[PDB]
């Protein structure tokens, strides 16, 4: 599958159908 590929905390790469909200994403670089 792809979604091992990015499950959304590990690469995503996207921002609204990736990892949720940005400051509900635990991520996004740190905001």
């Amino acid at each position: 599958e792809a979604e091992d590929l990015q499950v959304g905390q590990v690469e995503l790469g996207g921002g609204p159908g990736a990892g949720s909200l940005q400051p509900l994403a635990l991520e996004g670089s740190l905001q």
